[PDB]
């Protein structure tokens, strides 16, 4: 059930060369950036979606995340499933672990002031994280069975909102350079 959403946001710092490729493909080549989020996915996320991707390039030089990225409203909550990163492994308040798709993820919560909002304005964001304990190998087809994460979060008292905004497989960077090329389906 194909992607229908193109995410491309930058704070304006540095160079963020994002290409919206055919189908579910995109690429980013970025240099000395502020914060940016680029990805492909769906306009209306679902807690039951299996996200398929293949990162044919994952080459951050500094802080970049290769991550599921989405939001709910009512209440407003941002969520991440981070499969790989660059020089920084994102963490927060430790909640527990979840096993999914061949990997083990630590579960964290954070609250970020002046965080990017759904539309690239700002907000105080309540964030739920699953962060893989080691960087996922890239270049082969990969699955994120998102219901495993949703169910794990719920069991640890982390409930999502009733209204679903977009749900993308993203490259997020901060204060970094790099290259990524990802196809999502
Ligand atoms: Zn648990
Ligand atoms: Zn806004």
């Amino acid at each position: 059930a194909s992607t229908d959403y193109w995410q491309n946001w930058t704070d304006g710092g540095g160079i963020v060369n994002a290409v919206n490729g055919s189908g579910g493909n995109y690429s980013v080549n970025w240099s000395n950036t502020g914060n940016f989020v680029v990805g492909k996915g769906w306009t209306t996320g679902s807690p039951f979606r299996t996200i398929n991707y293949n990162a044919g390039v994952w080459a951050p030089n500094g802080n970049g995340y290769l991550t599921l990225y989405g939001w709910t409203r009512s209440p407003l909550i941002q969520y991440y499933v981070v499969d790989s990163w660059g020089t920084y492994r994102p963490t927060g308040t430790y909640k527990g672990t979840v096993k999914s798709d061949g990997g083990t993820y630590d579960i964290y919560t954070t609250t970020r002031y002046n965080a990017p909002s759904i539309d690239g304005d700002r907000t105080t964001a309540t964030q739920y994280w699953s962060v893989r304990q080691s960087k996922r190998p890239t270049g082969s087809n990969a699955t994120i069975t998102f219901t495993n994460h949703v169910n794990a979060w719920k069991s640890h008292g982390m409930n999502l909102g009733s209204n679903w905004a977009y749900q993308v497989m993203a490259t997020e960077g901060y204060q970094s350079s790099g290259s990524s090329n990802v196809t999502v389906w």
